[PDB]
């Protein structure tokens, strides 16, 4: 039983989304007429809040929410620890509608119980290459097409409840007020990723990490250990050989991204996230705030030949506070962002984003095997993680896609 989820215009079994053909609407057509104009009752001791993101106390709080009480893995080894800049960055993109970020205080001391935060993304969610195939065959490419051109949809995420209030089934009213206000603003789909099974995902990844500090790695899980290690006589220097990297890039041309390469890496990177079934839409003022570096939050370097972008990576840091282990408490994690590579493999281009990483003290790169990732993994001597992203929509019937048809990031 899903008493919230059993409610929503969702596929509700595996089966249902098994049975998925095209791309469309779940719900009934509505209008932002028929859309309650008030918010959602809550009780009287709390109050709903919409946090001003360029009020860096307003940042503060919801950063200290996160720090405490946002997502750890199952074992409880790590929560993520987003931090102040990177949220800034992330929840106010161009064009963001400040009404999407929805929070929950308590009254009397206006301390902040709940959080979740809707940004907009343009986003191709057409049916996907695999059933517009079926689709003609079978006579209807019209239908199987209807909805091919990119929408302007919303993406949840860092949707938290405070530990002192969970399984009080606050979860379901800040998904409900959401919802309410983003369909004030006539949109009526959203997309959103989960480490959990709900109903239901049209894809799902595991994460991939790859050790740039073994030393510390290894002491958080705790050396022993790992087990394939033991087994022979300086282990630390057989690990550390193991993941050695080179002290500066190999690619000639590589140097950071500047304001000037917007509208070069906008075209390869559109022309390469067009190959994909699911994937994001950016404009100039997209790439510019997504890839354009910022300190400590987004790094983007580019391949320039000949004053030509031929190739591009990005990645961005989230560290984790680690748990238990009290020497070391914070773990430094670049995870792997947007790329194109059109003039050398994508092992060669990400290899270069692993030594730069390296050089400016990461601990490890992550990421999930989504875009082309997996051709990367063994020769770039990634591992599989415990996690797997799961992704969903609200309100689209979805047919279920491989993770490589994937092209969407979410930070
Ligand atoms: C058109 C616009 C639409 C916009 C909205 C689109 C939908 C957006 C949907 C949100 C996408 C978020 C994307 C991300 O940010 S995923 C990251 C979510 N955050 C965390 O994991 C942080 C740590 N955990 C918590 O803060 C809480 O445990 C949360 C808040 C997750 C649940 O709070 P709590 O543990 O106190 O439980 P409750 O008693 O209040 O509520 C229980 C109900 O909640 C359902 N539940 C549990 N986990 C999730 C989850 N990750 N997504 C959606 N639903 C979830 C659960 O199945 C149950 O429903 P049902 O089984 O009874 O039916
Ligand atoms: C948009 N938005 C929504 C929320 C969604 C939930 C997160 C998915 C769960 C989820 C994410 C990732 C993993 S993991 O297997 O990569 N383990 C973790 C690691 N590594 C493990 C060993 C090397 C470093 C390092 C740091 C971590 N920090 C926190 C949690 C796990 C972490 C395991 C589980 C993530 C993305």
């Amino acid at each position: 039983a899903h008493a919230f989820w059993s409610t929503q215009p969702v596929p509700q079994t595996e089966d249902e989304t098994e049975k998925i053909v095209f791309a469309g609407p779940m719900d009934e057509p509505k209008t932002v007429a028929d859309i309650p104009e008030e918010p959602y009752p809550i009780a009287s001791t709390f109050e709903w809040w919409t946090p001003n993101m360029e009020a860096a106390d307003d940042i503060h709080a919801i950063y200290e929410l996160l720090r405490d009480n946002y997502v750890e893995d199952d074992d409880s080894m790590f929560r993520f620890n987003y931090s102040e800049e990177f949220l800034q960055w992330a929840l106010c993109p161009p064009n963001y509608i400040p009404d999407w970020h929805v929070a929950v205080r308590r009254k009397a001391d206006k301390k902040l119980l709940a959080f979740i935060a809707g940004v907009p993304v343009t986003l191709r969610m057409g049916t996907p290459k695999y059933m517009k195939v079926k689709a003609q065959e079978k006579g209807e490419g019209e239908e199987a097409a209807k909805y091919d051109e990119p929408r302007h949809i919303c993406e949840i995420n860092f949707l938290c409840v405070h530990k002192q209030l969970r399984e009080k089934r606050l979860a379901p009213i800040l998904i409900k007020e959401a919802t309410r206000r983003v369909n004030r603003t006539n949109v009526w789909q959203a997309v959103y990723t989960a480490g959990v099974l709900l109903p239901t995902p049209y894809a799902s990844g595991q994460y991939f990490h790859r050790s740039l500090n073994p030393e510390k790695l290894v002491e958080i899980r705790f050396s022993g250990i790992p087990a394939q290690y033991q087994k022979f006589q300086n282990p630390m220097a057989m690990l550390k050989r193991n993941y050695q990297l080179p002290s500066a890039p190999k690619n000639s041309g590589l140097r950071e991204m500047k304001p000037s390469d917007v509208p070069q890496v906008r075209r390869i990177l559109m022309n390469y996230l067009d190959s994909f079934d699911v994937g994001p839409v950016f404009s100039d003022a997209e790439i510019s705030h997504y890839l354009l570096p910022r300190d400590g939050v987004v790094f983007t370097y580019v391949v320039e030949n000949d004053k030509k972008v031929t190739d591009f990576f990005s990645f961005y840091r989230i560290p984790s506070t680690v748990i238990g282990n009290s020497n070391y408490n914070l773990l430094n994690a670049a995870y792997v962002h947007y790329y194109a590579a059109t003039s050398i493999p994508l092992h060669q281009l990400i290899l270069d984003l692993l030594i730069v990483a390296h050089s400016r003290g990461f601990d490890v790169c992550n990421m999930v095997e989504i875009l082309d990732n997996r051709s990367f993994v063994e020769q770039l001597k990634f591992g599989a993680g415990d996690g797997h992203l799961r992704y969903y929509f609200y309100n689209w019937a979805y047919p279920k896609i491989k993770p490589s048809q994937v092209a969407l990031v979410m930070l």
